């Protein structure tokens, strides 16, 4: 609570309705007297958390478990190979190439020595289909704002030509004459305020060699900054696609032939979702219309009306579709069965192969490769198993560890479970929950409870490291399929957004619940974690039902949600939450705005806020205006902390180091605040 906020008495009138906003004078973080407050505040949480226990213990366990030796899934281009390492003794991941299967390999592009102090990190990165070059983003901070360049792989020479500002968006896509590639570009136009720069988005065409600014326009702005632009390109070459993305459940689809005049329109979205693969002149449509947990339609391009497509693969009776990819001339299906991947092979025909059989429970990628490559990667992952990558045959099946993560645990300490609560409206809601073998359900372990709820996105049994002191400390660790994520595909999704968003919250509050009734824990002794909207979920948790945790964790959080749209990126959330502009809208997000419900007069729960000082996605001004509302609510005993990570973007600084201490602060925290 250390440093003073000054509460101001600043009030708009919105659809009828008062709405007050003490802390409107620290969206502003230009003023000096803001910045002098963060300072204050991040250096308060600092002190705070260096008296907190275990600290160098957490430590010293953290490093040996955050720097490991790992190797990502490789792109292969004729016949070379690309791929990510980490080493244990590097802040950032490398790229290396190798000719041939065993040829040694090269260094590429190491972020690591791309400034002093590691603040500027790799983004995405394509290479060209001759393997001789390298499209890829620089971004400082690791944060949005992307810079395109190319690397020469021979010479590892960097282009001093191809060099593209305004990359953010950008996801390379190489014509097969590798002379250049299609990409996703904003113009940097002073004039375009921040929340509106989402609808400038224009697909551009750049030849290697030549002045961006002679960059073909291939498609111009939709002008929505509730939309995004995204292009693709057939591996022929011969179709070229345009997305128009509204949010997260409908989109369009524009196709051509390069070097024809128009797009021509395949399809445009009313509350369905559409994505296409084109392999030999037939495109493959993943689609919700008409399949809340989609299906496969081939379309022939000669006759692409709707009434001419094929069904090929039927909504399964149960599992939730998420992906295709197109590897070894068949068809790899991802599915997940209560919130668990299985990977399905199919003909390009849709007749089923085989089912791609996994190492145990736990979540699996869908098949990665080429589409006239018969080597397909997968990961494999668990909450106890660090992450395997297998290559696969896909005409025989056969398959074999290609990689392993070695982590200094043992699994066979640990178990996970899978279980299903009913939510207020009897919804029956999955979640995992893990622990040590022999916990004791007394009703006293300490619990951390994760969470998102939102924007089709599953929460899966993914390998994180980071828990493994709590679970070592008799800790338990949950993760809840809430709505709003895609488990259960278009309706899971469809019953957490908009003015259903509540019913997000509903579930994670029966999750709080459902831990304490089956004797794994108590309030006292229960902490809930998210970031982002995750960071909108335990703020509206907080804030709604206090009494049922003792502290929570808030990272990069959305919290005024009156506000959010005037922000940064949020115009493009838009389609999932609404806009306070609309009066049903607004009545919908002023109910559960956590900053406009910090009621006085009440205990909270113990807040650690985890903010970004370069988040140019979700402002950070949400967790400044929230801090002080707690810290000054009248009646608030418990503790309320402002962190702020150096030089680092919505996803932190990309830093082992500065990871370990975020997580020894966090695990610090939690273990004062819940008594452990």
């Amino acid at each position: 609570s250390y440093p003073a906020t000054r509460a101001e008495q600043v009030v708009d009138t919105l659809h009828g309705v008062q709405v007050a906003d003490p802390y409107r004078w620290l969206e502003d973080e230009k003023a000096p007297e803001v910045q002098t407050w963060m300072t204050a505040q991040n250096a308060h949480a600092r002190e705070a958390l260096a008296k907190f226990p275990g600290r160098e213990a957490l430590a010293a366990r953290f490093k040996e478990l955050f720097y490991t030796d790992s190797v990502s899934t490789p792109s292969r281009r004729n016949g070379r190979f690309f791929y990510v390492r980490t080493h244990k003794d590097k802040e950032k991941a490398i790229l290396y190439w190798r000719q041939g299967e065993s040829g040694q390999e090269k260094v590429l592009l190491d972020p690591n020595g791309w400034s002093k102090d590691g603040t500027v990190s790799l983004g995405t990165w394509a290479v060209s289909w001759d393997g001789k070059k390298v499209a890829f983003a620089q971004k400082p901070n690791a944060a949005d704002e992307a810079v395109l360049h190319v690397i020469d792989v021979d010479s590892g020479e960097w282009s001093k030509v191809d060099v593209i500002e305004g990359g953010k968006y950008a996801t390379p896509k190489w014509t097969p004459d590798s002379k250049g590639f299609y990409y996703e570009w904003l113009p940097t136009d002073p004039s375009i305020k921040v929340d509106e720069r989402p609808g400038y988005t224009t697909i551009r065409y750049h030849t290697l060699g030549t002045e961006p600014s002679k960059d073909t326009v291939v498609h111009e702005r939709t002008g929505d900054p509730t939309t995004f632009l995204q292009s693709d390109l057939s591996r022929d070459g011969k179709y070229l696609f345009v997305y128009i993305l509204r949010g997260w459940s409908e989109n369009d689809v524009y196709w051509k032939r390069p070097g024809e005049k128009d797009f021509r329109l395949l399809v445009k979205g009313v509350g369905a979702k559409y994505e296409v693969h084109a392999w030999k002149d037939r495109f493959y449509v993943l689609t919700d219309e008409g399949a809340p947990r989609q299906r496969v339609f081939e379309v022939d391009p000669a006759k692409p009306a709707r009434a001419s497509w094929k069904e090929i693969v039927p909504e399964d009776s149960s599992a939730s579709l998420l992906s295709v990819s197109i590897v070894g001339g068949h068809l790899s299906l991802e599915y997940l069965k209560d919130a668990t991947s299985e990977v399905r092979v199919a003909t390009l025909k849709g007749k089923p192969v085989r089912t791609v059989q996994l190492p145990g429970v736990g979540a699996a990628s869908n098949l990665m490769g080429l589409e006239d490559l018969d080597d397909a990667y997968y990961v494999f992952t668990s909450f106890t198993t660090p992450r395997q990558i297998y290559k696969t045959s896909v005409s025989t099946g056969k398959s074999e560890l290609w990689a392993k993560v070695d982590v200094p645990m043992n699994p066979e300490q640990y178990q996970v479970e899978q279980v299903f609560y009913a939510s207020k409206d009897g919804t029956k809601v999955p979640m995992f929950v893990v622990h040590r073998k022999d916990l004791k359900r007394d009703g006293n372990a300490p619990t951390l409870l994760y969470g998102y709820g939102g924007f089709n996105v599953n929460m899966e049994a993914n390998f994180r490291s980071s828990i493994l002191p709590w679970l070592d400390a008799g800790g338990v660790y949950a993760v809840a399929n809430l709505r709003g994520g895609g488990e259960y595909g278009k309706a899971w999704h469809d019953a957490g957004r908009l003015d259903k968003k509540q019913n997000v919250f509903d579930d994670f509050h029966a999750a709080a619940e459902y831990l304490v009734q089956q004797k794994y824990t108590q309030p006292k002794r229960l902490a809930i974690y998210g970031g982002s909207n995750g960071g909108l979920l335990v703020g509206a948790a907080m804030t709604q039902r206090p009494e049922l945790y003792g502290a929570v964790v808030c990272a990069v959080p959305l919290l005024d949600m009156v506000r959010y749209h005037l922000f940064g990126s949020g115009r493009t959330w838009i389609p999932e939450y609404g806009t306070a502009e609309k009066p049903e809208d607004f009545k919908t997000l002023h109910a559960y705005s956590p900053y406009h419900h910090v009621r006085p007069d009440v205990r909270y729960p113990a807040l650690l806020m985890m903010a970004a000082d370069h988040d140019d996605r979700v402002d950070p001004m949400h967790a400044r205006k929230f801090v002080a509302a707690v810290q000054n609510s009248p009646g608030n005993p418990a503790t309320a902390l402002l962190r702020i990570e150096a030089n680092a973007g919505h996803g932190g600084a990309d830093q082992v180091a500065k990871a370990i201490e975020s997580s020894v602060d966090l695990y610090s925290f939690l273990f004062q605040v819940l008594d452990v």
